[PDB]
C-alpha cells in the first residue's frame, strides 16, 4: 500500500512548516487507502519532555491529522538499531574505527587544505575487530566505493550524487544510540515505509540512506523533497527563528481547516483554485506537484480565508470553538445565548474567534458599565418613550427570536410615528452600554427575552433620575 510518515525530532510543539510536511505525509496516505504512521524521537531523554510531545500530539489533534500508528518511540527501539549495526558488521559491511577527536580534525584538516571536502578516508575499513575502552569506538558503513546512487525524487526530478564525496559514515555510537542516517532507515524499513516526504535540507542524505537500503536488502522508497517555507518577511522559517507554533493559532483563534487549507496552498497549487474542502484536498491533491520553489508566509492570506470558513461554515460547526475563546475569557456560558447565534451575529463583523468572544461577551455577562458618550443618547428624556415602547413589545409571542424581536421593534417604531433608527439606537447603548453592536434585532436578541427586559428597564430607571 502507500505508507508515509512524520517522525519530528521534538522541539517544544508542532512548528507550522511540520504542519505541512504532516499534511501532505497524511493525504497521500488517506488518499489511496493508505496507513499514516507517527514516530516521535526521544533519544534526549531532556526535550521531549511528557508536555513538549503532547503540544505535537494535540496539534495534529486540533487539525485532524490522525494516524493509524503510533505515536512509535525511539526509546522502546534503541535495541533494534543495536542488532541492525550488529548484523551490517558479521556480513562485512559496516566496520569499528578509533580516532581520536583530535585524530578526526587532523583529517578534515588535511582534507580541506587540498580544497576537496573532508570525508573520513577509510582507514579502518579493513581490520580490527574492535571493541572495548576507547569511547571513540564508532563503527562505521561501508559506503560504496565508486560510482553513483540516484533516485527520481518526485518533486525535485533526477537527483544523481557520487559515490566519492559520500564517506563511510558512522551509524552506531559509543553511547548506545544509532547516527540519524542509520535510523530513519532501520524506521522507514520496519515500518513498511513507501514514500518518504521530508524537507530539503536532508536531500544530500537521501544516497547515504539509499546505500543502506541497497546493503540491507531493502525496498528502496520514493522520496519527495520540499523547499521548506519562508518567513513573512523573507527569512526561512525554522525552530531557532521565534517560529510560529501551530497551537498559537488556535489561541489566536483561527479555524483548523482554515488553516490547512493556509498550509496546503503554500507550495501546492490546483490552478486558479484557493479553497478546498477536505475532499477537494484528497481528491485534488498530489504531493508530485509541489512547487520547486519556496513558498511563503502571508497572515494577510490567512486572516482572509479564516473569515470565509467563519461567513460560510455551519455556525453548529463553529459554536465549540467559540466556546474555547469565551471560556477562555472566564464566562459562564450555561447563562448566555447560544455560540452559533452569536456566530450568526458576529461572522461577517470579525476577522478571528478570539476577536469574537471579545465582542460578544456583552451578551454573556451583565451591564455593568456604560460607555459616557452613548449615554449621551438617553440625553432627551425622549429616549425614555421609544424605550418604555420596544419594552411593552419586547415582550413578543412566546417565540423569542431574531424576526421576532425584529417584527415587535419594527411595531414599537410605527407606534411613535419614528424610524427604526430612533428606536434603535438608545436601544443599543441599554443592552450594549456602548454606540456599537449588531444590528439592533440581532443585539436585543442575543440579551434573551429576560436580559434585554432587565436591560431596558435598567437604562430607563437610570433615564428617570
Amino acid at each position: 500500500a502507500c505508507r508515509t510518515r512524520f517522525a519530528p525530532s521534538p522541539t517544544g510543539y508542532l512548528h507550522i512548516g511540520g504542519a505541512r510536511t504532516a499534511l501532505y505525509c497524511w493525504l497521500e496516505a488517506r488518499r489511496r487507502g493508505g496507513q499514516f504512521v507517527l514516530r516521535i524521537e526521544d533519544t534526549d531523554r531532556q526535550r521531549s519532555t511528557q508536555a513538549a510531545i503532547d503540544a505535537i500530539l494535540e496539534a495534529m489533534q486540533w487539525l485532524g491529522l490522525g494516524y493509524d500508528e503510533g505515536p512509535i518511540y525511539q526509546t522502546q527501539r534503541v535495541a533494534r538499531y543495536q542488532e541492525v549495526a550488529e548484523q551490517l558488521l558479521a556480513q562485512g559491511k559496516a566496520y569499528y574505527a578509533y580516532e581520536t577527536r583530535e585524530e578526526l580534525d587532523a583529517m578534515r584538516e588535511a582534507a580541506m587544505a587540498k580544497q576537496e571536502k573532508p570525508r573520513y578516508d577509510g582507514a579502518a575499513r579493513e581490520q580490527n575487530l574492535p571493541y572495548r575502552d576507547d569511547p571513540n569506538r564508532v563503527i562505521r558503513f561501508k559506503n560504496p566505493i565508486g560510482g553513483t546512487v540516484v533516485f527520481d525524487d518526485l518533486i525535485k526530478g533526477r537527483i544523481e550524487i557520487a559515490n566519492s564525496e559520500l564517506d563511510d559514515m558512522v551509524i552506531f555510537r559509543p553511547d548506545g544510540l544509532p547516527t540519524y542516517n542509520f535510523a530513519v532507515v532501520v524506521d522507514d524499513w520496519d515500518m513498511g515505509i513507501t514514500e518518504v516526504i521530508r524537507g530539503d535540507d536532508h536531500i544530500n542524505n537521501t544516497p547515504r540512506q539509499i546505500n543502506i537500503y541497497a546493503a540491507l536488502g531493502a525496498p528502496v522508497p520514493k522520496f519527495a523533497h520540499m523547499p521548506m517555507i519562508l518567513d513573512e518577511q523573507g527569512t526561512k522559517l525554522s525552530k531557532r527563528t521565534g517560529a510560529a507554533d501551530v497551537m498559537q493559532y488556535k489561541d489566536a483563534g483561527y479555524l483548523p481547516h482554515a488553516l490547512i487549507n493556509y498550509l496546503a496552498r503554500l507550495g501546492w497549487s490546483h490552478g486558479d483554485q484557493e479553497l478546498f474542502t477536505p475532499q477537494e484536498l484528497l481528491d485534488l491533491f498530489d504531493v508530485k506537484d509541489v512547487n520547486s520553489k519556496a513558498a511563503r508566509l502571508d497572515m494577510a492570506k490567512l486572516g482572509w480565508v479564516n473569515q470565509h470558513y467563519l461567513k460560510t461554515d455551519d455556525p453548529a460547526s463553529i459554536a465549540p470553538q467559540l466556546e474555547y475563546q469565551l471560556a477562555k475569557l472566564g464566562v459562564d456560558l450555561a447563562a448566555g445565548p447560544a455560540a452559533a447565534d452569536v456566530v450568526v451575529a458576529l461572522r461577517e463583523r470579525v476577522h478571528t474567534l478570539k476577536e469574537m468572544a471579545e465582542k460578544a461577551v456583552v451578551w454573556y455577562q451583565p451591564l455593568e458599565t456604560y460607555d459616557a458618550a452613548a449615554v449621551m443618547k438617553h440625553l432627551k428624556l425622549g429616549a425614555e418613550v421609544p424605550l418604555g415602547k420596544a419594552r411593552e413589545l419586547l415582550a413578543a409571542v412566546d417565540q423569542w427570536s431574531v424576526d421576532s424581536v425584529s417584527a415587535a421593534l419594527h411595531d414599537a417604531a410605527a407606534a411613535l410615528e419614528l424610524g427604526m433608527g430612533k428606536v434603535a439606537q438608545p436601544l443599543r447603548v441599554a443592552i450594549t452600554g456602548t454606540q456599537v453592536s449588531p444590528d439592533i434585532s440581532q443585539t436585543v436578541y442575543l440579551a434573551g427575552r429576560e436580559g434585554a427586559l432587565k436591560r431596558i428597564d435598567a437604562a430607563l430607571t437610570k433615564i428617570g433620575a
